[PDB]
């Protein structure tokens, strides 16, 4: 279906409502290494098994968190181009599964948002490197990070001056114990905005203020579950901040070259001085690498989700074409 346009009215109100409560996991649901994805899903924004179309995802994150509909288009189809069954139209929010529906050929994946090095990535706030054996559960020891940093630069609070703080220790943990760490291109800029959600989205939206309590950060984080009560953001937005979060410690775009504290610098990769860069390098490196040579219905499914893709790209970029117009 055509990606869904901006909410019709985006006011605060009451998400956690009688028509979308939280319920535990069945049998057989899946979750992944989005807070904000699980949160929807366990609320029934989202299918509760954890596998959506991209029109699901895009009508969720809005309606449920006020996410903005170009950040929203660019990375649901982002992850679904690299994750996702282009046939069935279905993504799971987490591991591989058989509900996608019958596989394309290697060398795709369809592996779910939990297959590493597509869209997930290395020094995440509350998961563990993919190196480290789990990319996608909750982890106590790092959410217990997140406190302390939350306690000494936000006065107990998560706010984009934390966030600043703890991307930069993440980062440096995985350069001091991930011999393989990567972090550039579509990752390196990812993993910025990422940290400004939690003050941006989990805030409720009558303080809308960017101070994130530890109660509601561990309800999002681990259980899925928003606060009793809770009120989206008054507005649309996604990585409003991020300026703040980079400023703090500002990066070059590199990776481990295949032992610990071995950071080498990518010239090749994009950085936020390039951003139409990181578009390009995703379709004609990241997506073409997945589907080399595609069969009729491949590349219309294809061609169809890569001109979705690039309704989310930033005006001032030219679209680029990897199995022609
Ligand atoms: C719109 C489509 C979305 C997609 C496709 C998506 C996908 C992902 C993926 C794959 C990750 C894992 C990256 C990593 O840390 O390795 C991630 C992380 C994250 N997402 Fe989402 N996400 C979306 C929307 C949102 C929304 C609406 C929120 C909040 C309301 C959110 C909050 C987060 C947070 C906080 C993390 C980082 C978790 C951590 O580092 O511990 N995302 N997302
Ligand atoms: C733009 C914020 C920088 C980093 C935050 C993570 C990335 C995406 C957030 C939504 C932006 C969507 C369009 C980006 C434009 C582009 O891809 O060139
Ligand atoms: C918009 O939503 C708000 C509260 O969420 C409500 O008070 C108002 O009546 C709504 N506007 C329309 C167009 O219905
Ligand atoms: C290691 O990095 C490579 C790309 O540099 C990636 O393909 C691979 O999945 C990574 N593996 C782990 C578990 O980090
Ligand atoms: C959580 O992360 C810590 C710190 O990186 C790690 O040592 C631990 O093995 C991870 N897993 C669990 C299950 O706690
Ligand atoms: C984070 O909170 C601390 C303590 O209240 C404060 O000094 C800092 O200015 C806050 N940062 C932001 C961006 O709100
Ligand atoms: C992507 O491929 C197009 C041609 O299809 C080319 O114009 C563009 O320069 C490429 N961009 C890269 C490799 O960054
Ligand atoms: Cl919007
Ligand atoms: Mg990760």
């Amino acid at each position: 279906g055509l990606p869904p346009g901006p909410l019709e009215n985006s006011s605060a109100k009451l998400v956690n409502d009688e028509a979308h409560p939280w319920k535990p996991l069945r049998p057989g649901d899946i979750r992944g290494p989005c807070p904000g994805l699980n949160t929807l899903a366990s609320h029934g924004y989202l299918p509760r098994n954890g596998v959506a179309t991209p029109a699901q995802i895009i009508n969720a994150v809005q309606e449920g968190f006020n996410f903005d509909n170009q950040a929203a288009i660019f990375l649901t189809y982002a992850a679904h181009l690299v994750d996702g069954n282009l046939i069935t139209d279905l993504l799971s929010i987490g591991r591989k599964t058989r509900l996608t529906g019958p596989d394309p050929p290697p060398p795709a994946s369809v592996g779910g948002l939990n297959e590493h090095g597509t869209f997930e990535g290395d020094a995440s706030m509350t998961r563990g490197d993919a190196f480290f054996g789990n990319n996608h559960d909750f982890n106590e020891t790092l959410f217990e990070q997140l406190v302390d940093y939350s306690n000494r630069f936000g006065g107990g609070k998560y706010n984009l001056t934390v966030a600043g703080e703890l991307r930069f220790k993440r980062i440096q943990d995985s350069i001091a114990t991930n011999p393989n760490f990567s972090f550039v291109d579509f990752r390196f800029f990812t993993a910025y905005g990422e940290t400004t959600f939690p003050a941006n989205l989990f805030v409720d939206g009558r303080r809308d203020d960017g101070q994130l309590d530890m109660d509601a950060a561990r309800s999002f984080f681990q259980f899925s579950r928003m606060p009793d009560d809770f009120f989206r953001a008054p507005s649309p937005r996604s990585g409003t901040g991020v300026e703040v979060v980079v400023q703090a410690h500002p990066m070059q775009p590199g990776r481990n070259v295949g032992k610990i504290n071995s950071y080498t610098v990518d010239p090749t990769s994009s950085d936020f001085s390039t951003p139409c860069l990181m578009y390009e390098k995703f379709v004609n490196i990241t997506v073409k690498s997945l589907y080399p040579n595609p069969t009729v219905q491949l590349r219309k499914a294809l061609n169809t989700n890569l001109d979705f893709l690039f309704q989310g790209v930033a005006a001032g970029c030219t679209q680029v074409f990897p199995y022609g117009r």
